[PDB]
């Protein structure tokens, strides 16, 4: 019976008061990783750690302040302990991880012409990342004081420093530490101040286990390591890291999809696509996403005519608007809506900016074309999520750059994000399709999506985990 | 005694008349790579192809369109065939070498983010650079119609294309290529439309030998190579690419200086830095120079203190002013060198911008602090050059992302050129050492710069190429 030590940035709690005693609840959302962790069969109990980052949280912490025990479904629990940060500090990392900073550094942002330019205060965003960084340090490890054999999942980028300190006082525990988020080239990676590149490196590193959801991201990781550690040995064939005693396995966890996560559409939607084909590209408020050149390639096919029934929904999810490159996306998304409208005519392409995500899962359901064009994309499940519950046999153009294209890019139309010709004539080519072949094409992407589900991909933690630190027992 | 046939975007000759007859002169100008190659043992004769792009050299070409024969010193000479390509299909491949395309390609000048997003544009620049490789290649191959046993050295950037359709007509001869700027990573050259990323290995790999100035270039051609074609067999290790049948060896031939180059300074620049401590950056206007993230580094090492009696000159070469990234750059610089002087005192940084190479090398022999911080550079010729003529024992700052730094980065204050921080400190270091610390690092740093002449570089090449032709023959 495995003790598990669950590490992330959040723990999705809900909180409210029962609709008929009053009385104030919080209870864990369904599908969530921790829930399904705890449904596996070597896991005898489960801790499930993160940060305080709402008012309620905080209440909720300094009243729990070694966890509070939430009750799952058959009879399962997890104690989940919910870390107070430092409010200035906090909010210094959280700024330290946007698109200020390091969000361009994982996700391709910078020109390095123009940007970036780093000034005292990435120094001091990265200071306050270690202070961050062992804040969850010192409570994953005060959460498994009395744990004989502790087995840690380290997740999200937010916790990359954890692993180091982990096993600075458990030398001998399996610590996985998995990346939602790319891994840059090499080069690219090295744009990072030296404090930055390296000791990013040095705190992952000491992990049994480090998991990406795509193949690319795990060649890059071991470039950059074999670029900036001299004294580190990788090998790109096994697909190991030898670094001052350290052996350290990476791996390829691809995630598609939670069965649990899959209504009527937003307002004035079903009517305004009514009699059209309905083009939907979806995603966050977020550079990545590419719904600027999603809308001038649609400009650029339906010039090649055959479009004229056809509109366009770039539905879009609200998130870190407050970040300079968030806002600015959604200002030349607008500008390229504006000008679509402006050629085409009135109403052909509209923008949905909202958080109900069964909004947008009637948006995946109306859809006769998708596209998922990031410019990059650690995985996009929204890719495996659509194709599944449309049944409208709508056809799916796919970035090469996103990590999804590994599994599905046979599967799909996969484009280069960034050339708008090559987009539109997957468009043009994608909406000519006739009703037979896209519908022997949807049976197929459905059946290439299906089997990548989240206990699978948990699954794939605990077995990956589990063989890595054998081998690093042994070696 | 080997035929070569150099070919080369430009051919450097100088056209005038004769001061005492008036009689018009076409001659070599010294220095160039024809005339050293001309000057090596295994050499009996040479023919040096490049473009016409001056209406002297249309002149020319038209008034001898197989070549004109120009005579070197001790009795040498070189057959220069000057291309007359179509103006229009010229004009537009010259615009896409700019950074309007393939310079931000292989300098690492987009975002990814907002930048490029290809158009039709880029498809008929791609047409017309065919047209443009067809021209190069039917002339490189009529000039060596009658050759038994000819030796082909395709050089620049411009030229890519051209080893396949040489190896087309001449399964068995001896093609080196040579790229003078640098690969970027696999995912940046991914960027490229699929036609342009995937055509240019297929031109590039049937040479016998691909040139770079710098191991990470190579790295990056071949990580390039493995990820875009599957058919290719690398071996990082044997620097090697299987393709076709094609057997292909990358090779680093690091450049630094020709002693032929190694006087007045600009007009009143000698009387401004009196009294001063002369900080000097130089380079091209172009955006990978830096020189923006320079000056607001001094202005970071100023605020320090110790720079009271110190000012910096921002030297630059006019190159391609009409490109909008170098017309940017220039702006921003401009903005930056005002900015420095409305705090740090009026005439505090100055900007000198000529074509002229005398005055570049009096500021290089003046200088007390040389700063060569590159965003990327295939070599950077001038941090050779500056330190080798420089007789005040003035330290180099070197970025990390040039060439050059994998031979002089041991010898230079070696930076991350997108840390401000880091590179206000190297300044700031710099200008702290004491005289004698700085003469024995200036010795030291002599002493690495002297051997890679360009009598040493052209060497490497064709000992290289006659070792990979023997390799290829066999295998
Ligand atoms: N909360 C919320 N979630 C959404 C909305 N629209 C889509 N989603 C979900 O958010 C996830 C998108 O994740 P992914 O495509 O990997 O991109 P990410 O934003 O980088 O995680 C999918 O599971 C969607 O079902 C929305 O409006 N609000
Ligand atoms: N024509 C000309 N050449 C210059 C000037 N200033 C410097 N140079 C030379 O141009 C070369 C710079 O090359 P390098 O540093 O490799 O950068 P590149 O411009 O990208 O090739 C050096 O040999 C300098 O001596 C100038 O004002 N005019």
């Amino acid at each position: 019976g495995s003790e598990i030590f669950l590490a992330s940035k959040r723990a999705a709690i809900t909180y409210d008061t029962d609709p008929a005693t009053g009385e104030p609840r919080a209870w864990l959302a369904p599908g969530g990783t921790g829930n399904v962790v705890a449904e596996q069969a070597g896991v005898l109990n489960i801790s499930w750690i993160a940060s305080a980052d709402s008012e309620d949280d905080r209440r909720a912490s300094a009243l729990n302040p070694d966890g509070v025990t939430m009750e799952l479904h058959s009879g399962r629990e997890i104690l989940v302990r919910l870390i107070r940060h430092d409010p200035a500090v906090f909010r210094n990392v959280q700024n330290f991880m946007t698109a200020n900073l390091m969000w361009a550094a994982n996700n391709y942002g910078w020109d390095r012409w123009t940007q970036p330019s780093f000034g005292s205060d990435a120094r001091e965003g990265w200071a306050d990342f270690g202070r961050f960084t062992r804040d969850f340090a010192d409570a994953i490890l005060k959460s498994s004081a009395q744990s004989a054999d502790p087995v840690y999942l380290v997740h999200n980028y937010q916790l990359v420093g954890v692993p180091a300190l982990l096993r600075e006082q458990r030398p001998d525990a399996p610590i996985l530490l998995f990346v939602h988020i790319p891994w840059p080239s090499a080069d690219y990676w090295r744009i990072l101040p030296k404090e930055i590149r390296t000791g990013i490196l040095h705190g992952m590193l000491p992990a049994t286990t480090i998991g990406f959801f795509a193949d690319r991201w795990c060649r890059n990781f071991l470039e950059s390591v074999a670029d900036l550690l001299p004294d580190a040995r990788i090998d790109r064939e096994a697909m190991t890291v030898e670094w001052r005693g350290h052996r350290t396995r990476l791996r390829t966890m691809p995630l598609g999809y939670s069965p649990l996560t899959l209504p009527q559409l937003p307002e004035g939607i079903e009517e305004w696509a009514d009699g059209h084909r309905l083009v939907v590209h979806s995603g966050r408020t977020d550079p990545i996403k590419n719904a600027e050149r999603a809308v001038r390639a649609f400009v650029l096919a339906a010039r090649g005519g055959g479009l004229e029934k056809t509109r366009m929904l770039v539905r879009m999810n609200p998130n870190r608007l407050y970040v300079p490159a968030n806002a600015d996306y959604v200002h030349r998304v607008e500008t390229a809506v504006a000008e679509a409208n402006a050629e085409l005519g009135s109403d052909t392409v509209r923008i949905d900016n909202d958080n109900d995500v069964n909004h947008t899962i009637a948006c995946f359901r109306r859809a006769d074309l998708l596209i998922f064009n990031s410019t990059v994309d650690g995985q996009n499940l929204s890719t495996f999520e659509a194709p599944l519950v449309n049944e409208r046999d709508a056809d799916v153009i796919l970035s090469e750059t996103c990590g999804a294209a590994e599994v599905l890019g046979e599967y799909c139309r996969s484009v280069n994000p960034f050339d708008l010709v090559e987009q539109a004539e997957a468009i043009s080519a994608a909406l000519a399709a006739g009703p037979r072949q896209r519908a022997e094409a949807a049976a197929r992407r459905r059946d290439a999506a299906r089997p990548w589900t989240l206990e699978a991909w948990v699954q794939a933690q605990l077995d990956g985990l589990a063989a890595d630190h054998a081998a690093r027992t042994a070696t």
